[PDB]
């Protein structure tokens, strides 16, 4: 498939400073929706400003997991079914924390903005597309987490 190309190629510039990438997917995330801030609750305590979080070890880990989860996307982009079982269990996961579903699709738009910031001229609608098909393959495999 050239989708899977352009996601492989498009992946491989990003995925060189995953903390740093992934450091601006969590900035525009916070900046669209901002009632996610008291979910990453450490120790029991809440962040008061999104400029909190990026002092925290463990809110750094977390963006951390979250590149090595989109990875191993990548990784099996022409076979996800194989991650499918994982996938829903990460979804159950965030539904116990209180992630809402509708919120994964504001996750989308910060991985979107993400690619085009570091992608530039490279991020062209074809690539656009390619993503937005497989975050929304990823997106069905968790949502099964939800009970339905
Ligand atoms: C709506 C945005 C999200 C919020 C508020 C959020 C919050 C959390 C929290 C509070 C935990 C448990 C504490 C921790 O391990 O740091 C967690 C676990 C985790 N999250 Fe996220 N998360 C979000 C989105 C994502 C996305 C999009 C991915 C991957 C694509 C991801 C991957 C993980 C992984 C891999 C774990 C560890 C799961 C386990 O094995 O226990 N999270 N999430
Ligand atoms: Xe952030
Ligand atoms: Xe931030
Ligand atoms: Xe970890
Ligand atoms: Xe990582
Ligand atoms: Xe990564
Ligand atoms: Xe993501
Ligand atoms: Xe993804």
């Amino acid at each position: 498939r050239p989708e899977s190309e352009l996601i492989r190629q498009s992946w491989r510039v990003v995925s060189r400073s995953p903390l740093e990438h992934g450091t601006v997917l969590f900035a525009r995330l916070f900046a669209l929706e901002p009632s996610l801030l008291p979910l990453f609750q450490y120790n029991g305590r809440q962040f008061s400003s999104p400029e909190d979080s990026l002092s925290s070890p463990e809110f750094l880990d977390h963006i951390r997991k979250v590149m090595l989860v989109i990875d191993a996307a990548v990784t099996n982009v022409e076979d996800l079914s194989s991650l499918e079982e994982y996938l829903t269990s990460l979804g159950r996961k965030h539904r116990a924390v209180g992630v809402r579903l509708s919120s994964f699709s504001t996750v989308g738009e910060s991985l979107l903005y993400m690619l085009e910031k570091s992608l530039g001229p490279d991020f062209t609608p074809a690539t656009r597309t390619a993503w937005s098909r497989l975050y929304g393959a990823v997106v069905q495999a968790m949502s099964r987490g939800w009970d339905g």
